[PDB]
């Protein structure tokens, strides 16, 4: 009403917004929009820093060479010690395999996340330990791309000891610039940077909010070739309509045919189940049928939709055993702060039993993981 | 190199992404954009506030039998509400002596309460979160349910959230209905608790507003620029601050006085002072003692406190706060409550025992 | 063919192996041998010849030698934790819901007979703890409240721990400590009753008679008098086969019936069900005659079963005077918290189907 | 006033008021009696005429009941939990870390010297859970593994059992059931070994003698010759402060230090404040134990025998100490300083900090110190 700002605080008001989130929310909208060009303009105003937002290696060698080579010698122990600790964790992250009944086998593996956002608030001792930790545990952890990130001094650039540890840690890409647009532009891949799909290294409250709601917190997906049974890729997608208020599913296949002979068979089949308006009503809000020319593009269009319930009803079982990357559940044929955090845990099974053993059954339940 | 051989209506990749889409849209849009979502996604011609007359209808709709049995698990869940919250007296405690620590349950403002539609478990849970909601006593309760087209509301949701003591009974559903109580659209309040099932986007899009520190200085003209100034430098040990006085005069003479104080600290500290003053920290003028409180309440500060004439004044209105310090010295109900903590006056002497004992709890 | 140049009074090889070891062997020789030994452990352990359970006058002159500035601080904070405490069990009333039509669950909060309090010493971390648990102890609402704390030889109990076990309730002191004290709280030793619940920190032995003799289900009672249908005690008795299982009665006749019924029952089971039924009945299952109902409530709650099913005229009278239990079914048909059994009850069977209400119902619990 | 008209098999009361009671009871009665009254136990309740201790004759016969078909079908299970249980071990070896300049610290992993398994009888799940546990143990390393199961009347172990237990790597099964089978394995009767770790389910009577034996801050200074004697008095003195309620032990195979140690010990409680100096007395004649032992074999024996939560050495060949001391908690070199459930996670370090290096102070902290 009245209210008279005597002072007003240059980016935590109201007649800015009425909330933190109320701005992160406002500015990652604004980001997700806007794209590279307004993260920088974002940047620029919070940071207060005009070199590049990507360090070029020369700015890196630049950073490196300000570096006292006592401190250069304190970050690779640190870092030894670090990186041989995490690939210990990592070895303990082996496959398995396991004959849980004669004839099924189930398995699981560790998976490394994509990239990688580490945020590192500053150039502080404790600092320095963090992007040790963050960088070299995601590096051994097999992340193809880490981002390091830190809010730059003006005229002075990232930290420089910051620099010198995000390099000899791994760091693929060392980026001058902090807060909510900092998150932003690793989250969204903007600069031409892979979206990360784990961001960890601590920081503020707005930094801490755009993080919660950016990465804080079960879709279906099945992969057909020409060779899948209509009436069983049908089935399944209609049995979506069972736990299937939401709940959407993906058809990736290659093959024209089964996918038009796919739509066609639903009236068939949504008619022959209480239920039969609910399926019908998902079948058309949440379905959805995607073509590929080759197999490697339905595996890589199920990968980036990570979906939590995969299955496989192709030729070459083995291969997409093998190829396959992101999922929660994988079933294979129609017949179905530490290394930890920057890892997919992926659960597969593959066949159906092919005779009895109730003491080995018994036995794999009591066991499981 | 892709084709969409079919498409699903709900193009963005993720749940989240399209989340946000629709909350940031909204969020601009307002009120219209709102609709614009409701009528794409909830298929339905007709008022997203429902008219008493649109309630009479749907109340005449529900048969006696179910009327009679939505009112008795109504009876039911009032008793047992009402029970629970006849223990929520306010309690202070002269923890050490001269120190009384107090605390106290108060409701938020406005409750919104999702019912995702007629089926009897939605039932039970509108008249659940409903009937607790009135009991905990929130001055306004939403319940909005995903229209049906043709028929609107399920008339027994209608029935339910009318006589369980709903303000609002509302026609819209998923996101953009999360969205309506949360952001206070077509004139309603801002919910600040929301509970309720509802589908993966009715729970996203509600973990973004609702899951999850700032301070704040409520002075009158009786408050000393000194401690009020040395209180707010001292907020460089980032977080927000704000300084809240009806008094143009002392507003500005602190406002003068920060820097002379930011030079007193070692040099780790003057630069992160200087910072955070520049950055976070908030001045603002209100007209009388009043209007200070319902600025301080609109802000709900995790500390407040209060540099003012006649403390027991304001202990006894201030309602949204943390932890509140009076004076320059120092499902069940339960979910629609703040719990607040105050504190008045300081130590008065040393007693051993007594400080041992508060040790623990 | 090692050699001990220094003993530990306790902790030695020769003297026993190990601390649970030597828990158990005392526990044990106390248990069997009772108040005398419990006296003779104190005398070798505490080393102090005055009485064990303080009389009034010891009370009386030890708190006249606490400095008057220190009782008021006790006071102080003992009406705190009060004032405190009665606020939590202001919380715990007795409910009642009707979950479907006809058919009443209840929960209450019941204290327990007697609960005990060990005090390690007289420092003021130490008063505090005698005063937080005698003061709880007393709010929850037990009927008999034991405080022990290791006397000093010539002294006894340190005055400041006698004054705030008074002042905070403690029906009974003891200038007792180490596992001799806990048992002979634990085993109602001296007159006094068995503590259900100790509280208090302790050295080693304290905690381990702790652990052994307080810390920590699918025992079965049912209570029958001359009403309960012979068969339905039968079956719902051998179905405790399907964990010791007891038959609690008044009317000898009952019992002699069903004990004669039970094999023929037995053998009406499936293969795998017959030897285990019968191998369980022998060895698990109990037949106890009583005089009236009083003596069967009396011995309900002296074993204080699991499971408890009422068979039986006045059905109310069972629910207000059966009091320790875990579930109670009432016909054929069918902090403050640590000092407090939770004791949750139902009666009836469906007369009527209200889906709504029922939802509900559900709800408030799940 | 009552009248037991049905009592049950040592369920009673007068026989006892409860579970716990009557377990107690067996367990003190085993415990002073030995071997003869666990077999009376074993008998009563059990009712079985046959050896407790199977004999390759008695094991080799058992198998031979078997129907092929469920040997295959063990053999099976035992393949895959064997196969599983090495990948996991595979997984724990010997770490050492250097987390500052001339400080290391390290973690292993021991195998316990015995495990017992409580079979409760031959049931499909049971048989399961004696394949699983028995082989889990193996692939863990337990030096000695025995199997107990209840023995059913003329029949003995189910030969289903025999047949797992065997086949899975158990060096005793035991026809013996219920509390004097826990307490058999847990008190080393018989001759067999003092189980360290018991696992597998039971009744009620098994699950809280186990709860007795196995639910749920003691320390040892090792010393030669080469100790420090104001050292060690030291160490023991401020033992008796924040701990003095704590066992300590001095072990050494040096005469000389531990009398001049014992001589030091009242001088050094005089030294310090009235508010420590009874304490301590007091700690030093209730808890405080010197032992002395011929070599330092005799030395590192006892230590493991006593298997210490806290645990200093003051010798020479700090290595060889490394590697003899096996069941201890922290070990300290040095004046200065799944298969998981069969094995002690040990950790030890030697050294002092021996430089500065911030970062490398800064990385070891957040990373939640040990």
């Amino acid at each position: 009403m009245t209210i008279e700002y005597l002072k007003k605080a240059s980016l935590t008001s109201k007649s800015d917004a009425s909330d933190v989130q109320e701005t992160v929310r406002a500015i990652l909208a604004d980001i997700e929009a806007g794209g590279d060009q307004v993260a920088l303009d974002y940047a620029a105003k919070f940071d207060r820093y005009e070199g590049s937002i990507i360090l070029s290696p020369e700015e890196i060698e630049a950073a490196c060479a300000k570096v006292p080579e006592k401190l250069k010698a304190d970050i690779r122990f640190a870092h030894d010690n670090v990186r041989r600790f995490a690939e210990t964790q990592k070895a303990t992250l082996t496959d398995v395999e396991l004959e849980v009944v004669p004839g099924v086998i189930t398995g699981q593996k560790a998976i490394p996340v994509d990239a990688a956002g580490c945020y590192v608030p500053g150039g502080r001792y404790s600092h320095i330990a963090s992007a040790i930790m963050t960088v070299t545990t995601a590096k051994v952890a097999g992340c193809k791309h880490i981002m390091a990130c830190s809010p730059p001094r003006p005229g002075v650039g990232v930290a420089p000891a910051i620099v010198y540890a995000a390099h000899i840690c791994g760091a693929d890409t060392i980026m001058a610039i902090g807060g909510v647009q900092g998150v932003a532009s690793m989250a969204f891949g903007l600069f031409g940077l892979p979206k990360a799909k784990i961001l960890v290294g601590p920081g503020n409250q707005f930094v801490a909010e755009a993080k919660r709601m950016l990465f804080g917190r079960t879709d279906s997906l099945i992969l057909a070739d020409r060779t899948a049974d209509p009436h069983i890729v049908t089935t399944d997608l209609v049995s979506q309509a069972e736990h299937g208020y939401n709940s959407p599913v993906w058809l990736v296949t290659d093959d024209r045919a089964l996918a038009e002979k796919v739509i066609e068979m639903i009236p068939s089949y949504i008619a022959d189940l209480v239920n039969r308006d609910n399926a019908a009503a998902a079948w058309r809000d949440y379905a959805e049928v995607i073509l590929c020319a080759d197999r490697e593009e339905m595996a890589a269009t199920s990968d980036r939709y990570a979906p939590e319930h995969l299955t496989v009803m192709a030729e070459d079982l083995d291969w997409w055993l093998d190829r396959l990357s992101c999922y929660g559940s994988l079933f294979l044929g129609e017949e179905s702060l530490s290394v930890h955090k920057y890892m997919k845990i992926v659960t597969w099974q593959r066949g159906t039993r092919e005779g009895y053993k109730p003491v080995a059954e018994a036995t794999a339940r009591i066991a499981r993981l």
